[PDB]
């Protein structure tokens, strides 16, 4: 089965190449299933295309990409490293390296996805961004909204999963902990380091932070 | 030496597809050292085995992952992109894809590693959950536990390594800073966001959080 | 095209194994651009060289890693699937697995840097780590400094982007933000969970911390 099934690799690879997909290896290329393309498709090596899968014009994907039922528009840019399963980008987003979208990640135009941030069942809106080491799920987030390292939706409780919804035009600080179900107005800022419990108000900032303090002359153990 | 060691590489894939091994590309697998198996074990490309490995039945190891050291327990599922090395997994547990185990991780039954998560010196008990952007050093956790986004054991203090420790049934709310050494009670919850440096009780709440505010009309700067 | 350019692949790889470059595998090795190398250098399967790329002495470069106009000293040894963009490594110097470096990354003698951390336009100082889930931009980092998982530069103020200056023998507890422009005297501590918005003086301990309580009796909802 598996020298078999490894030729029918290559044929796919072949086809594609025939087909105007600029493949940088064909010896290092999987599809299992049907990958339906534009033109000036550019694909790097050892990526793997699973299930039904379609790309517009112009899409480049990164070396090592895993694409699984998922829908890419025109002009995206797909980084290194990046896991993509039942999602679906609008035109020219950029995503990765090393971002995770998990079944009903929705990117909507020019959004991004930078490392290690991981979305499930999240709406991403347009020309929105979601640099570093986060994790979105169960919400929706409006345009322009821009999501700070280390934001994460705590959406699930041990018993049930509750839905976040931030509007347009909206900061949120770094390591925001956002308690779900919560909705944070449109324009509103979300200090770094808050724990979001309570709706906030359209052009509101949202605090919860404990002022600096120093103590002097503070020896650590040796 | 580079041309003859990529030929014994060969032989080897060769020989674990004769012993009933299922190799997703041949061309695309190494093993730098010894590789013991069950069952049914599937591996997709590009995997590297080192030192001396044994996988149970049923084991699938998806793309690009590194394992070193290790033992796999049966039913086993290893996501891409992750990197284990001297680590032991019971049955039925799922890590990755982006999960870093190092020497010393011990996996109990079902247990479950999320992406962008690192274990060290630590273990997970039965049926427990890790999922996202987590660091987990010497510590000791119990069965049934869930380990929300974000969660940190602050393990180390410049001079020396401290133990946490988790018991049964507990809820670690997401961001969660461990300050070991620690312990936390059986049943007990930590709220999203905590500082947690003193033991909590069974069946306790630990909080350590300001009230939310809100300021009206907050102009970000243009 | 893709053909061609595939076997000019080989010749490249074929070259370098001549010119004492000991690769992993010839048939998994991408060369784009051109590479200055020392003796006695590693480089395992699936690396991408990109841009102008110079290697000292004794570099091991582990799988799946993506370098791209970079300068790496003697005796770095950078992990697996680590991504590095216009960053100079001075000797001894270990990064990855999971390192994300982007321009104007600089790392002194002996520097760490760990799992999912992310450094742009950042300096890290001689023998200075930054082992988890940390993102340093714009930042001047000390020598002998450590920085806890899960720290964030909060750079960037959806306006401009601001400096983080950290002295020497600084230790930055697990979570803390620091909200620049912001600068940390030499030997400071900043306490696990600070978000840090003054200036931290010499030697002192930077702190912004609730005190734990704890409620007895809590249910969870089932
Ligand atoms: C410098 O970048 C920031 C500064 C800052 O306050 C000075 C805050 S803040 O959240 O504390 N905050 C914000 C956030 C945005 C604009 C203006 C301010 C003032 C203040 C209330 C956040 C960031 N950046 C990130 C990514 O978190
Ligand atoms: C919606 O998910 C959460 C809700 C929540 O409080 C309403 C808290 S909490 O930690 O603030 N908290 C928890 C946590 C679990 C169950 C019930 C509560 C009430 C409250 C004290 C945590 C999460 N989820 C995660 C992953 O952190
Ligand atoms: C056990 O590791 C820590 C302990 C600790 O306080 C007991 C703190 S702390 O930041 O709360 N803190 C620190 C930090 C370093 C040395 C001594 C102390 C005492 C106290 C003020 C931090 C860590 N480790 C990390 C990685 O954050």
């Amino acid at each position: 089965l598996s020298r078999l099934e490894r030729v029918y690799q290559s044929e796919q690879a072949e086809k594609l190449l025939l087909a105007g997909v600029m493949l940088r290896d064909p010896a290092r290329f999987d599809l299992r299933g049907t990958l339906t393309h534009g033109r000036d498709v550019e694909i790097d090596t050892n990526v793997i295309i699973e299930g039904n899968v379609t790309l517009g014009h112009r899409v480049k994907i990164g070396t090592g990409c895993v694409i699984k039922n998922s829908v890419i528009g025109d002009d995206c840019e797909i980084s290194p490293y990046t896991v993509v399963e039942d999602a679906n980008l609008a035109a020219a987003c950029t995503i990765g390296p090393f971002a995770r979208l998990r079944p009903g990640a929705e990117l909507l135009e020019g959004a991004h996805v930078g490392n290690f941030v991981e979305m499930k069942k999240a709406r991403l809106g347009k020309g929105s961004k979601a640099g570093h080491l986060t994790y979105l799920g169960d919400a929706e987030i409006g345009d322009n909204v821009n999501i700070g390292a280390g934001t994460i939706t705590c959406n699930y409780d041990g018993a049930n999963k509750f839905k976040t919804i931030i509007g347009d035009d909206v900061f949120v600080g770094s390591d925001t902990q956002l308690v779900a179900p919560v909705t944070v107005g449109k324009g509103a800022t979300i200090a770094a380091g808050t724990t979001v419990t309570r709706n906030v108000g359209e052009n509101a900032l949202a605090i919860s932070r404990v002022p600096q303090t120093q103590k002097e002359g503070w020896r650590r153990p040796v």
